[PDB]
């Protein structure tokens, strides 16, 4: 999921995506466990519940909090401006006095 | 749609890049089917009326949407700031009048 907000979109969702040469059945590997399997030997998961649970995390992710994010900042740029001079022309003395 | 916002490009839009592996000709399988044909079994879409709708929607998703979205937050973020520290204080009588 913090890979998601990057642009990558998780792969073991979509039975038709879904490659069993990653997964392992078994925990005797270095790669994950494979899906849950039926008596037919075939994707377990609905698939019409996973796909708008990622659609709506990465609307949420990608797009609308970083957006809000730049809203804030612009906000706080905005409001803090003056303040920040005389904070930086205070510690500019003790930058002065260190040499 | 809905993902070529999240910077995935279509890809049975371009003849060269078309792949007929993914794509069946009869709907007996679990992937999409193929584009028409020709007598000459070539691909028969003109190529030229998908790219630059596709390029198209590409800027006005990717691009022109998203920054207007940021720029309505800024202006929400920063008109409604004042009333709500008082909408939050209100709030905190109940939150604190819970416990
Ligand atoms: C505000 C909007 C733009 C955001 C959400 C829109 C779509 C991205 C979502 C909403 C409901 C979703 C659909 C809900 C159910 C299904 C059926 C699903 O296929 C199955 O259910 C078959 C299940 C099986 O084979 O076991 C494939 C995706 C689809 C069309 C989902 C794909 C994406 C949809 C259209
Ligand atoms: C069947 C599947 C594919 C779709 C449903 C699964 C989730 C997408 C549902 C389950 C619980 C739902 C959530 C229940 C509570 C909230 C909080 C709500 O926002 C708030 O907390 C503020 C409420 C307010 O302003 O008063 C927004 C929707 C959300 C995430 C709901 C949206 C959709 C959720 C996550
Ligand atoms: C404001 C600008 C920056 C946005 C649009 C610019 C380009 C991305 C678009 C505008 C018109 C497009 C062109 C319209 C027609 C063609 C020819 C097309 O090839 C064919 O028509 C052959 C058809 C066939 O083989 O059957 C390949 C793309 C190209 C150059 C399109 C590719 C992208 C172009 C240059
Ligand atoms: C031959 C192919 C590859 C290019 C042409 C296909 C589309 C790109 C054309 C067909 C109809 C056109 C649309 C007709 C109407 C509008 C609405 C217009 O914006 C408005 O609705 C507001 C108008 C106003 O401000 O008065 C912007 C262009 C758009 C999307 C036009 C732009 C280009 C569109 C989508
Ligand atoms: F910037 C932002 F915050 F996005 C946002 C900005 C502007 C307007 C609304 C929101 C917002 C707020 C909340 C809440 F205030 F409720 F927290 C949201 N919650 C969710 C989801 N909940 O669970 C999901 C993740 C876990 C899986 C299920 C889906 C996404 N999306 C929200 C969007
Ligand atoms: F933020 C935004 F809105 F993008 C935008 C921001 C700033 C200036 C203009 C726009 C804008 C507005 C409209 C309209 F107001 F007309 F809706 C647009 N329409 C379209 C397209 N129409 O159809 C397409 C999708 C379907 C396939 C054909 C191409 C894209 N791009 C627009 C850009």
């Amino acid at each position: 999921p913090y890979l998601a907000m990057f642009g990558q979109y998780p792969d073991d969702i979509d039975g038709t995506t879904y490659n069993f040469d990653r997964c392992t059945f078994s925990g005797n590997e270095s790669k994950p466990l494979c899906v849950e399997l039926d008596a037919n030997n075939q994707p377990r998961f609905p698939e019409w519940i996973t796909i708008p649970l990622v659609c709506i995390y990465m609307l949420s992710t990608n797009i609308l909090l970083v957006n809000l994010l730049v809203a804030m900042f612009g906000y706080t740029v905005g409001s803090v401006q003056e303040n920040n001079d005389q904070v930086w022309k205070f510690q500019r003395f003790f930058l002065v006095q260190e040499y």
